[PDB]
């Protein structure tokens, strides 16, 4: 295509966030355009084409709600949508609303500066494009910059993959000795798929993550047709929860119940499948003794599923509270370790020294491999922004304002960078809820804000320093009543060497955050200085 020279709003990213922003700003009567590195729309579901890639929120929850047409027409097929289906869904939405005409593909934003003279952003690309825009909306994702973990890497003679940059043609592992590094949810999803083709699968686990069974199933078309009659009502229920989904909020303490009640209640969640067990009790994420009561139950289920108790014990998560890393939904992951051709390489015990040209050496031995898959995650939440040279007032780099951790007012803007907005990022609920609920709310609040600026004749919107300071403090304070900050997770930035350890997300629940945001808007955007 080709980016316009001037535009009311420039949006970066064509995944869920950017698509909705483009749609809604058009509907608001604004000129808007999108720059996207990828060859086409989808964002994470464009990039994460590893086999077994699948959402952990139910298909009926994980979808747009802005368009009645879309809710009535689209049919989901399974409890949880695999990546191809979600990508087909996003394509369907792009077509329906003709979004591709406002998007330049194959183009990476590399810099952006705020010009105080004009109250506009100047944005440059890796193609030479230079765009002038009143407002800049960063919809560049939360888990969109692959993290490659390092000594022997470029030496590897075989094929090298990262799950977050998977080839667009399916990949044949038939006959191969294959290694996976990462047992986060990417590796836990990709591994049983690989184990079916490979002669030998080596799973390189470091800290074992908690996974519970997904128990995927066909989605009954009769249930779907029924749900469609009440869909807006149903999504509205989802928006009035902490997590953006129909999870039941267990009112009891995990400490108050008897042993027999605990086992029974949790057994029920384990048979049902899904992530809801995370809210079986109100204090699982607040109190270390409540947490441990749940964690031990799960731990015993793991020892149950694997026949060799030596391998079994190696898969049991230790050292950190259940649910403080992302909780993972597994499909046949544990059962896979009972196969003859799958070997758990415990690297807490025998750390990876180096990659060789033949494979991977740990302290203990060398494993030869034809293919190596990195399921090693992402430079989360800040990674995409930090890959861009972004400059605010007095030429402050964002990289510098945020060097000790991200600093925002509501997660939506940062002081000294006016007219710039982050969609579903640090300082807001983000990945702690159903992201379609997080993303829709932010797109609507930001684009309402833009509309309100234009109608009132204003051209400059900035967060007030002391409000940002109060916001950061409040985020840290509420985070500090949970067990989240106790643990090294991507939420904490802890998977990136050198990255400052700070819990980056709002933990007070989607619903409360949204109230705070509405109260702000209704007061003429309190905490913002508009001129
Ligand atoms: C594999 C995977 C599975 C997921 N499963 C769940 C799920 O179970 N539940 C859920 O709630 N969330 C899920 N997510 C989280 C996911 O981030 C959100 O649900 C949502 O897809 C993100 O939407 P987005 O548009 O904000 O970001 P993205 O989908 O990441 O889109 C951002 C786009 O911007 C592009 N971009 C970045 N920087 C630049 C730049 N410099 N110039 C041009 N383009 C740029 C990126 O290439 C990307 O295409 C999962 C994430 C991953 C990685
Ligand atoms: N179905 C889904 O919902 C789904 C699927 C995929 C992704 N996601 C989203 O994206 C996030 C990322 O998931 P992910 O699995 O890609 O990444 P991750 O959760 O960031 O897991 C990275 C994995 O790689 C390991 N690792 C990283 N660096 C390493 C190193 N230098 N040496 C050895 N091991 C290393 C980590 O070990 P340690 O744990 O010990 O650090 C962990 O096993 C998820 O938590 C979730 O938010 C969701």
């Amino acid at each position: 295509r080709q980016p316009p020279e001037e535009v009311d709003v420039l949006v970066v990213g064509a995944g869920f966030s950017g698509l909705y922003a483009l749609y809604r700003l058009r509907e608001l009567g604004r000129s808007v355009h999108v720059i996207e590195t990828a060859g086409d729309v989808g964002g994470v579901w464009y990039w994460n084409r590893y086999p077994g890639a699948r959402c952990d929120i139910e298909s009926i929850e994980y979808c747009y709600s802005f368009s009645e047409e879309v809710l009535q027409e689209w049919n989901w097929t399974e409890r949880y949508a695999s990546q191809p289906e979600i990508l087909r869904y996003i394509n369907f939405v792009a077509d329906k609303f003709d979004l591709r005409s406002g998007i330049t593909f194959h183009t990476t934003v590399t810099a952006a500066a705020f010009d105080e003279a004009t109250n506009t952003w100047t944005v440059d690309t890796n193609h030479g494009d230079r765009i002038r825009a009143r407002y800049l909306i960063m919809a560049s994702g939360q888990l969109s910059v692959p993290q490659l973990p390092f000594p022997g890497l470029k030496d590897f003679a075989g094929n090298l993959y990262h799950t977050g940059n998977w080839p667009h043609e399916p990949v044949d592992f038939s006959g191969q000795r294959v290694g996976v590094i990462g047992t986060g949810s990417s590796g836990i999803q990709v591994s049983p798929q690989i184990a079916k083709q490979a002669a030998e699968l080596f799973v390189f686990q470091r800290t074992p993550h908690f996974a519970v069974p997904a128990r995927n199933a066909p989605l009954d078309p009769e249930f779907l047709a029924d749900l469609k009659k009440r869909y807006a009502e149903f999504r509205e229920e989802s928006r009035n929860t902490p997590g953006g989904t129909h999870r039941y909020q267990g009112p009891k303490s995990a400490l108050e119940v008897s042993d027999e009640e605990l086992v029974e209640t949790l057994e029920r969640y384990w048979q049902e499948g899904g992530p809801d067990i995370l809210a079986a009790y109100r204090d699982i994420l607040r109190d270390r003794d409540a947490n441990e009561r749940v964690a031990e139950f799960i731990r015993n289920k793991i020892r149950n599923t694997v026949r060799d108790p030596e391998v079994a014990e190696r898969l049991v998560p230790k050292g950190y509270p259940f649910g403080t890393k992302k909780l993972i939904l597994e499909i046949d992951y544990y059962e896979m370790f009972n196969r003859d051709n799958v070997h758990l390489v415990d690297t807490l015990s025998a750390p990876i020294e180096t990659i060789t040209p033949r494979g991977v050496r740990t302290s203990e031995r060398e494993y030869e491999l034809d293919s190596l898959v990195l399921a090693t995650g992402f430079d989360a939440l800040t990674g995409a922004l930090f890959k861009i040279d972004i400059r605010g007032v007095g030429n402050v780099a964002l990289k510098e304002k945020w060097a000790a951790g991200p600093r925002t007012y509501l997660g939506l803007s940062t002081a000294g960078f006016p007219n710039l907005f982050f969609i579903a990022g640090p300082g807001s609920p983000s990945a702690l809820s159903n992201m379609l609920v997080s993303i829709e709310q932010h797109v609507e609040w930001v684009t309402d804000h833009i509309a309100y600026m234009f109608k009132n004749g204003l051209t400059r919107s900035e967060a007030v320093l002391e409000k940002e300071d109060e916001w950061v403090e409040h985020v840290n304070e509420i985070a500090d009543e949970t067990l989240y900050p106790m643990t090294a997770s991507w939420y904490t930035g802890a998977n990136v060497p050198g990255k400052p350890r700070v819990f980056m997300l709002y933990v007070g629940g989607f619903h409360r955050y949204r109230q705070i945001c509405d109260e702000v808007a209704a007061k003429g955007y309190e905490g913002f200085v508009l001129t």
